[PDB]
């Protein structure tokens, strides 16, 4: 029977699924790592001890524990981004969607949510594999992993707490498909990971990390990348929230053995009601517990890997949607409310300013508001929106992610870029915050294939094309078919940095995404401030 | 007879000149100063001693001892702008041309030349004012003075050469029109001075020296203004500049009066001949002698007599054409031509832009090259060419203007603003140096309504409507007729700041005269200058 498989730790029993008026097999729930439950919690994951029986793999596991965003309750915008199972410690679980009949030997896809580190789950209906699994016949995984103060409590030097132990989760699925995957009919040899933000930072960690570039064999990043702002902390900064953390919870703090003990005493929504207050006076676009700037998983920092070449030379396809700082602004910067226009005064305009370079002297702020300001006409509300919204995407994803496409291309054996533009028809979240960070998942996923999703049906093409490009891509290292007959998406080199817009509009390709902009924040305003 | 006039001073017998199928009359090259030849050179001027007899003022006076271009012998565009006339150091004289018959006592207009303070004269073609007083019913005055060292040359603390005699050249002008313009018919009361680039230049400081307020009614800036980068320099440099000279000269340095003896004794040509040599190591903006603020003329610095309202406060009419800082490339810029396209390479703009800057640091240089740059394309030759001509028009001369407008409206009685974008079609300069520096002058003074000059009839109607602006701004303080039915010419406020296009289209009103470029030099790159 196909939906019987043995494993290397054990039988799995999957369950049939329909997709699309046909069936596919579903394997749900496979454990990849011990439960990294008790004095486990904070520790490096342990591989899954083999099982005697089958494994029943017909239902979805356990979301890990995480924040719960209660801003607008019962608002589906929000919601379909919070856990739809019950929480848990015993979380490090994936899932697989295998075409039927099963294949021999086909391209793998491992999916890695995002959530930026503090949150996420593998569960998710946009997560749903059946769709791409199905029509671009690949074998779908999504992995999971430990996120918040249980994947990135960073106190350096003790092994109980090392930090980065949710960036080993990902890895140890990674090498579970590796040396499992084949008996689904996956090729291990051709495994593509994809993410996004949070886990298209994590995807490119996983390029830089030494202990990760052998388990995969090409990478694409959606609205996210390694050297994100938001996306590491430097091995001090750890420690300080660590111990910060402890003092919000009534730990002794004199040993890090004293401090872990403690924080493994408490109940997981302990740790979760206080991991906020960790942060530093500048903390609207940051998160608790991200990945550590350690010298083990990372050797050194970030930059200097990118600067020499010392991450996996492979295909990488990535890019941004139009707005990426809208839930950024929506969910922290007063002024913002999801049932108004949100116009901002010239007043709002200098303190969004201010927070989003909280560091910058007066010389920086006056940097950013000359790059940002409409002069034709200063109080314009919504130039004013749309300016800050600018400054925030530009700042904290668009331009971090054009320094990793222009470093790696150097050394790297193909890139291709991608600007997706386009607003979802049936988009909940209101009209102000546009092209929303996170809204082409669904499109990757083949969400509007289906009918009842009110689509329309150049979205339905869209998500088609776009289904086909990362299938492709995956499958080969080039998004386009061979000799076919429709538009060709250039390759991004160093001398054009050609790159292609993703609507529902026929394809152009444009040059220099953002650049203007990206020479700002990348190479300008650095010098200014490191000269004041 | 209306050619004859008793003046406080003697006699004149002027001559009576057709005009666009009419005549009025022409009083050429009447003395108001004493030659200030001898051991007058570098002196104040003194009053013309008055004579018996009848001056024959049937014809152009000397134009003053000045730097005369060869740069394109024979070159119309070029040598209608050189001396006309024989040159000397005797040139202290005016001309006035007044409608026919006499008026009993209408709006007087006095034209101030420009030239960089280095050259200039009131008989060139272009300035001929009989055109504008026959169409306006005006009495036009053109004044000379001294230019070069023999006007400019500032030992300060010494009274043979203290500096900015050429400037007390002009007073002089105006007290004698003062004085006398009564006894031509025209109206002392309503004296409106108006001038060109170092002409605006000298307009504006007569607005800001105490005594020079009382000589006029009100005033007209074109493509300059007094805090013009080009248009002063301190004491100090004076100083170093005529010493400079006199090194250059074989001349005893060890006083200023021996110094001063020795430039005395030497020949105008020799002057002349070595005068670009005392400027500074960036000199390709700049002009040997020019103004001094030297605590009489100027009581204390431009800029705080422009923000502190010390200046006289009345209604001023000002602009500046499309393309200020063509010539300056032309003339010093390696890699421009007059009969190339000029088309300048990726490297070719960074030594613009440091020429631009000279004493900017790397970080000032990366913020002019940031703001100018079109970063979609860095190499085209035709982009690299129009920004290099922006950098040098912004910074010398339109945002320098834009300054002193924004200053002085919050003081004066009325402030209008132009920005003339009309390319002359007989234009015999190539057509990449676009509305260039100097070109509207010939549409002020009416030369387009003379067929011969081969202007297109919709330059006519512009020269027209120009010629009614100016005349009705010199005799009312408003360019717009008294309820007529054409469009206005807005009013310049501090809120709005509006400004019109003058060019043969229709007008149409902007507002916020570059704007974003006028912020970057006047505020954010001096801020960033003086934190390095
Ligand atoms: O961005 N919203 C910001 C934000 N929210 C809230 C309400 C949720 C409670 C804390 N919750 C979050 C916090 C922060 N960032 C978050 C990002 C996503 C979800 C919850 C967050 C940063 C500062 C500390 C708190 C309060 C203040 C805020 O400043
Ligand atoms: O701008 N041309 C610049 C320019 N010309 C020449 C040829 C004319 C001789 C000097 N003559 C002028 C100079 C300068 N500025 C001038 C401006 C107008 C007319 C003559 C000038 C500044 C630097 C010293 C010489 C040589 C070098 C130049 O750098
Ligand atoms: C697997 O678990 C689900 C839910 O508990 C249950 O309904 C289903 O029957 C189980 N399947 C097998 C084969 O035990
Ligand atoms: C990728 O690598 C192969 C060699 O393995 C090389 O021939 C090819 O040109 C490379 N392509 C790019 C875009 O670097
Ligand atoms: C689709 O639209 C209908 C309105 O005709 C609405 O009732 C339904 O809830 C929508 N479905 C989804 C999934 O939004
Ligand atoms: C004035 O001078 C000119 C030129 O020298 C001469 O031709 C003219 O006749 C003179 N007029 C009188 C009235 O002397
Ligand atoms: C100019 O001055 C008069 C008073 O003399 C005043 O009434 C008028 O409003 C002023 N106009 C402007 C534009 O300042
Ligand atoms: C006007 O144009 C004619 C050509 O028809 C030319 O010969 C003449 O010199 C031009 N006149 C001027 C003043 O440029
Ligand atoms: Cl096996
Ligand atoms: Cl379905
Ligand atoms: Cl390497
Ligand atoms: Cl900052
Ligand atoms: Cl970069
Ligand atoms: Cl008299
Ligand atoms: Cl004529
Ligand atoms: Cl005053
Ligand atoms: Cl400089
Ligand atoms: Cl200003």
């Amino acid at each position: 029977s196909e939906l019987l498989v043995n494993t290397k730790s054990g039988k799995v029993m999957g369950t049939r699924v329909p997709v699309l008026s046909s069936h596919i097999s579903a394997f749900l729930g496979i454990p990849f790592a011990e439960p990294p439950v008790g004095n486990m919690r904070f520790r490096r994951p342990e591989p899954k001890k083999p099982w005697s029986g089958v494994w029943n793999a017909s239902t979805y596991p356990n979301n890990c524990q995480q924040y719960v965003d209660e801003q607008f309750p019962g608002f589906s915008g929000s919601e379909m981004w919070n856990p739809n199972r019950e929480m848990s410690e015993d979380c490090l679980y994936l899932n697989i969607w295998v075409p039927s009949p099963r294949p021999k030997s086909t391209t793998v896809m491992v999916w890695i949510y995002g959530g930026g580190f503090y949150s996420g789950s593998s569960t998710l209906d946009v997560y749903n594999g059946k769709y791409l699994a199905y029509t671009e016949e690949v074998v779908l995984v999504s992995l999971s992993y430990r996120v918040g103060a249980f994947g990135f409590l960073a106190l350096h030097g003790s092994q109980e707490a090392p930090g980065n132990v949710g960036l080993l989760d990902q890895r140890m699925a990674l090498q579970w498909v590796h040396d499992n995957i084949q008996f689904f009919g996956g090729d291990p040899k051709t495994v593509t990971i994809f993410g996004e933000s949070a886990g298209g930072a994590s995807v490119g960690m996983h390029i830089l990390s030494p202990g990760s570039r052998d388990l995969f064999r090409r990478a694409i990043l959606q609205s996210g990348s390694p050297n994100c702002p938001w996306a590491s902390v430097s091995v001090a900064e750890g420690r300080r929230r660590a111990v910060e953390l402890g003092r919000n919870l009534n730990c002794n703090l004199n040993s890090d053995e004293e401090l872990i003990h403690c924080l493994r005493e408490k109940k997981p929504q302990e740790l979760i009601d206080v991991e906020w207050n960790v942060l530093p006076f500048d903390s609207i676009f940051r998160f608790s517990f991200v990945p550590v700037i350690d010298g083990e998983f990372f050797p050194t920092s970030l930059e200097s890997m990118l600067n020499s070449g010392n991450f996996k030379k492979t295909q990488i396809l990535l890019g941004v949607n139009k707005d990426e700082g809208s839930f950024f602004l929506l969910y922290g910067a007063p002024g913002f409310s999801k049932d108004s226009e949100s116009k901002i005064s010239r007043e709002d305009f200098m303190s969004g300013v201010k927070l989003s370079v909280p560091h910058a002297n007066d010389l920086g702020l006056d940097a950013v508001t000359l790059q940002y300001t409409d002069w034709m006409d200063d109080n314009n509300g919504i130039k004013n929106r749309d300016g800050l919204d600018d400054i925030v995407g530009d700042h904290n994803v668009i331009c971090p992610l054009m320094h990793f496409v222009n470093k790696y291309t150097k050394f790297g054996n193909g890139t291709y870029l991608y600007f997706f533009n386009h607003r979802a028809s049936n988009l909940v979240w209101p009209e102000w915050m546009g092209v929303i960070h996170g809204y082409e998942i669904e499109f990757v996923f083949g969400l509007p294939l289906v009918k009842e999703l009110n689509y329309t049906a150049e979205e339905e093409a869209l998500s088609r094309r776009i289904m086909h490009y990362w299938a492709t891509f995956a499958k080969t290292g080039n998004p386009n078919e061979p000799h076919s007959q429709e538009s060709k998406w250039p390759l991004f080199t160093t001398k054009e940095q050609k790159f292609i817009d993703l609507n529902t509009e026929p394809m152009k390709v444009h040059q220099r995404l953002r650049v203007q902009m990206c020479v700002f924040w990348n190479q300008f305003l650095p010098k200014l401030l490191n000269a004041t």
